[PDB]
């Protein structure tokens, strides 16, 4: 037990203190970031301001060579945990939020020996959404885009594993029931510039539960 | 006066020895799992909002664990058997409500108690908004709501989450609350995910309550 | 320039050259004296049974490690320090419903006898049923204050008086105060022989006419 | 010019010991004035009123003096308010923490004078009864040091007229008058005077 | 091999600019700084006629250039730009002059630095400011204005400019409660009777009404 602890501390020291740390992606060395949503609750829909409040888990995954190790050199440790503040994390942002996002989970990432990092902040988000039709069978439809704030598609290649939002943990007694929820990778161009810009469009269709 | 300076010097030396001169706990591993014992003392149901299905609780969340790296012999430190430390200066478990709707608001100073056997006691008072349908709260049968607590990033092979009792402590519940408590339980649950052989642990806090009359 | 240099030297001597107070122990208990000056009952919410008070919380304690001879420091008898740079007691409301909001600069007064005076102005929401507030008899509410992590053998919590100071109470508040008391209470827990101390603030109030 | 500015700041902040605050032997004059921008809200259910104002604070320190000839003719600079001593001037009857609206930056001039002007939103205790009438409502709030007497911080004003020249013309509330009056008080315990500036605002619903 | 090399060069560059060099201490009269400012208005969220406050969501584009942030890409593996936390560089103290609550930041506080020493910083923000929404429920709509400028620097220290006087409405939320009739951003030069120096602000004027 002392041995496994000593190995973990040595590993973390080797990656965080003895090695220079990831400065972020470049055009020459682009980073793939995979993004997916698990929608937990539509808490509130405000038709006086056209803001809707969601609670979701935002799953982020990327992989770095600088975070790789051989478990045989570190007492068979295959993974560890680190504060999200102590590693580089992608600047993925909602583009149409109306209040700062509120974080609901401890800011801790999972690092595996292949260099892959898994970071899953639970969040409450207020975003721009007209809930007209929410009190009808057809329901309301709203959308919000997520993407890097400062990196193009040539620097952060943003991807999804599926276009289906995970609804398996959606709160069964929410005020709003979900008719559908999709997450679609979109490529966008700006007329100034040849590089592509990537976002993931979260489209949610919902109505008042009855 | 002389003894008093001595006891102070010993406390400072102890804290220095544990926090500055020793490497500090990096968290649990599969080879070295940590038992964390969890219990709730429910103080008040402040608010039940049927327009959003959120309920607000005030409770004390008792957390206890034990580390070898925090052990000392009181005889080597002027018979000091315990001390206090800021929660920011030690490792603490990442226990989280799984269905909160707003960041938890902390109501107490973030200070932990460390004893010479290496056991740590940390008891944040908290206000929590969580997902809850209060339908039936204005009836005799009352409303029932539930919220799970557990580690965000550690399985049952890394943090073994336990309770001392399945009864929520109601002995400090606010007697003039808007809501009276019919029952409150805290149940350790073990769960498996089909991807993975390891067990995942949570503590399910189930509260049954109604408007006071 | 002489008086400034002496103040800086004094603060350097107490804060930088000396090891600082690690907190009280069973062998070296600390007396903390507590008193309230109630300024306003801002709000009483009968839909949630929360009441909001604005008060000044007077805290006083004394440390040997903060003593000095004024003759060795140009006749300086007192100074000011940020509350973050000294130890302060962890006195807490036991039945608050929101984090306390601080209204005053977090500065303490240190006198040459080693006594420290710290008086945060605060807004507090706490658990309170305001039923009867719209009547002659009024509503009664209570909230306890005490250390979060220290027993009576470590922090001996005291009051100078059991009367809450109402001499600054806001004369055009929505609520008038019928009475306000602050009572030291001693409590035992069945696990443990040590006493636990709190100060119970009891306020009786009604809607003004 | 940039090298000289950096050298000056280094000389004042890093190479010199910094101002520990005023003493009885070395009292500090702090001059205070208000520019009232808006009465945002008047809440008669809680008797709280919300103001937006600029709070002008000025003082002078020998330890912040320099000769511009020794620093490439630099006569002034800017510094974060966190990197210098600032006075603990406080509203005595606020009901919520003050919200700061401007960057916390002070202006330091070569004579050692410091100018610090935080824009603030303040909720304070105020009965707005009469606000819906011609006579209007009257409210008051005192400002002063929290921990220094008049023998340590000598609090002054330049004028007793609140500056209303930037008052928001389409506010919900119009200002009938606004004054800022230095008051001296004695407490029976103590011989030292205690100073505050009483901000009295008379206002009514527009128009 | 190249990938390790490009990473090493980025780290060396950042170390050279942030650790081995002193920070820009801010502008002076002898060395004034041009700051270019522009707005992209995303939403009028709320108009409160009981307090005369309006809430906007916008992106505030800020650009300036510093010699101390220049480098030759040939000396750093052809790196032409990088990203940095806004806390690690000097940023201009541009402020709304008639806000009623602290601005709420909606984007990560990261700036873009290019090898010519130019810095681009674009905080997304929610702002409450003083605004009478009377006429918002009519065809002519309501008109409100808010000035932006340096809090502590004159026109001889920060020369505040715009690239256009048209607010960018191309991302305005199509299902907002309020539709925008017009939105302009006008550089103004102000003289104060105390002082010969000019004071510069950018006046954001928005005309809007309830969507029908
Ligand atoms: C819903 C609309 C949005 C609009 C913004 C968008 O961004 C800008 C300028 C941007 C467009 C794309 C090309 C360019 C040119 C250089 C560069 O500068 C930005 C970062 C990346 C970089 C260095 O390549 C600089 C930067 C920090 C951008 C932050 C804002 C955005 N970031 C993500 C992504 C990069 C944009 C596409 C979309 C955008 C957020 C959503 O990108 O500039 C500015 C704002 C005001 C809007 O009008 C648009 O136009
Ligand atoms: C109410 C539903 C909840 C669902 C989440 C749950 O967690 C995930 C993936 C997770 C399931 C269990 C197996 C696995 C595989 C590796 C690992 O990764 C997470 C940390 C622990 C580790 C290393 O063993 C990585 C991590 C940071 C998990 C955060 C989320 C959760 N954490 C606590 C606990 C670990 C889960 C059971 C429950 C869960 C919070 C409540 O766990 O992955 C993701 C989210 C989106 C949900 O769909 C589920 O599925
Ligand atoms: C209105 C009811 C309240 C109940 C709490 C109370 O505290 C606990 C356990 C506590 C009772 C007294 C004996 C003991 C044993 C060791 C010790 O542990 C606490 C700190 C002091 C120490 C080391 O002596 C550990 C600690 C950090 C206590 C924080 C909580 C409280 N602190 C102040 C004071 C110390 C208690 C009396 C009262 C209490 C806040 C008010 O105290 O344990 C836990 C909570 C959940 C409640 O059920 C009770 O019981
Ligand atoms: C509207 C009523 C207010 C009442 C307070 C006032 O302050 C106290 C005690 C105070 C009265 C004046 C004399 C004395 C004696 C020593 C000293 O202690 C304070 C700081 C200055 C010092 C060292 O000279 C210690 C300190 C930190 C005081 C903070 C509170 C105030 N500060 C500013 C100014 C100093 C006071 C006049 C007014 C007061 C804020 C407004 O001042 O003590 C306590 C509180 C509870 C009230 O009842 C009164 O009485
Ligand atoms: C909508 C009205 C506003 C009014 C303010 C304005 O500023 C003051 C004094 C100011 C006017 C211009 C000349 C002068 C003289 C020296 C100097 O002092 C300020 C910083 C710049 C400096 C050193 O040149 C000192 C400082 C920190 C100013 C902060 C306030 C403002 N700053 C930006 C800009 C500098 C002003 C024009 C406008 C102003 C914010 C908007 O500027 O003083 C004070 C306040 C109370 C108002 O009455 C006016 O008058
Ligand atoms: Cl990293
Ligand atoms: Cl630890
Ligand atoms: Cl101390
Ligand atoms: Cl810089």
């Amino acid at each position: 037990k002392l041995h496994s602890q000593a190995n973990l501390m040595r590993l973390k020291s080797d990656l965080f203190n003895r090695s220079p740390m990831y400065p972020g992606p470049t055009k020459d060395d682009p980073l793939t970031v995979t993004l997916g949503f698990t929608l937990q609750d539509i808490v509130k829909a405000d038709s006086s301001t056209n803001e809707v409040d969601l609670v979701y888990y935002e799953q982020q995954r990327w992989k770095l060579n600088s975070l790789m190790w051989d478990p045989n050199e570190y007492g068979n440790i295959t993974d560890f945990r680190t504060s999200a503040a102590d590693i580089w994390t992608p600047d993925i942002t909602a583009y149409s939020s109306t209040r700062p996002v509120q974080v609901l989970s401890p800011q801790i990432a999972v690092v595996t020996h292949d260099g892959s990092v898994m970071f899953i902040p639970a969040q409450r988000l207020s975003f721009m959404c007209d809930p007209t039709g929410v009190d009808s069978e057809e329901g309301a439809t709203c959308a919000v885009k997520f993407g890097s704030w400062v990196y193009s598609g040539f620097e952060i290649d943003l991807k999804t594993d599926t276009d289906q939002v995970d609804l398996s943990s959606y709160y069964a007694s929410s005020k709003y029931e979900i008719l559908s929820a999709t997450q679609t990778r979109q490529v966008q161009h700006y007329s100034c510039c040849p590089e592509p810009y990537i976002d993931v469009n979260l489209v949610v269709k919902f109505r008042e539960r009855r």
